[PDB]
């Protein structure tokens, strides 16, 4: 019948939401695995690299699922899908729905996170070679150790990032290094302790100050990385709230399917 045709319509929808988000769910996982190695210490900042490029082409499987997804034109995983009726019964507003579906676009999934961050231009590192020794640049009074002595800004940026993520796991402050846009990001869930012999953010990138940082508030995981051991315990946490939403968004269209394959019987 007309309401059998309906109802079908509307499990083929949610079939069709509850299959891409466990591609979704099962990308995040991949993303939380490759999160945990890069939170072995004994990782190299290329190994860190290595594994976030691989971070970002799940990221952009994901957000392409999350953004593509559809049943006969229409989004589900974007936000936009706000719920749809149909008639079933004999009389005019006799209807079944399926319920909202999540937004699982990367910048939403896992929902907000509030951590430190500080930012620098390693165009401001205008002493790149002006050497560093052990001592020189202390995080929360862990020494980072020496530093040649470099040949560009951008080199400098790197060897920081570098020095500071090998103690990482003991500071609990992380590095990223940005090509893109020349920057380079220190994160941490609490101010950044900066001191040491230096006192020159044109050689160490930061100057000493008790209280670096400023807190931030992002949304999904879209700007979260696997570049440091901090990086990487962020990524896992929040990644660990993405799939707490997708299991119960799954669970959900799982029980209107019931509903509807019930209501047609």
């Amino acid at each position: 019948t007309q309401a059998q045709r309906n109802a079908n319509d509307g499990i083929s929808l949610a079939q069709t939401a509850e299959g891409a988000l466990g591609e979704i769910s099962n990308n995040l996982q991949r993303i939380r695995e490759l999160a945990v190695q890069a939170s072995n210490g004994t990782n190299t900042q290329t190994d860190r690299d290595a594994l976030q490029a691989e971070v970002t082409q799940l990221q952009s499987e994901i957000q392409r699922v999350a953004e593509q997804t559809s049943f006969n034109g229409q989004k589900l995983l974007d936000g936009s899908f706000n719920g749809v009726q149909f008639q079933i019964g004999a009389n005019a507003g006799e209807t079944i729905g399926v319920s909202k579906i999540m937004n699982a676009q990367t910048a939403s999934l896992g929902g907000s996170l509030t951590r430190t961050t500080s930012t620098i231009d390693a165009t401001d590192l205008t002493k790149y070679d002006t050497a560093m020794a052990a001592g020189d640049l202390t995080i929360n009074g862990v020494d980072v150790g020496k530093i040649d002595a470099a040949s560009t800004a951008q080199e400098r940026a790197a060897q920081l990032t570098e020095a500071i993520n090998r103690v990482s796991s003991q500071t609990n402050v992380g590095a990223s290094y940005d090509k893109t846009t020349g920057q380079v990001t220190l994160t941490s869930n609490a101010a950044i302790a900066v001191a040491g012999a230096a006192n020159d953010a044109t050689v160490a990138g930061w100057a000493n100050n008790a209280t670096t940082g400023t807190a931030t508030t992002t949304t999904g995981i879209n700007s979260l990385t696997v570049s440091s051991f901090t990086n990487a315990q962020q990524t896992i946490t929040q990644i660990d709230n993405a799939l707490k939403d997708i299991n119960t968004a799954r669970a959900d269209l799982g029980a209107v399917q019931n509903r509807f394959t019930s209501t047609v019987a």
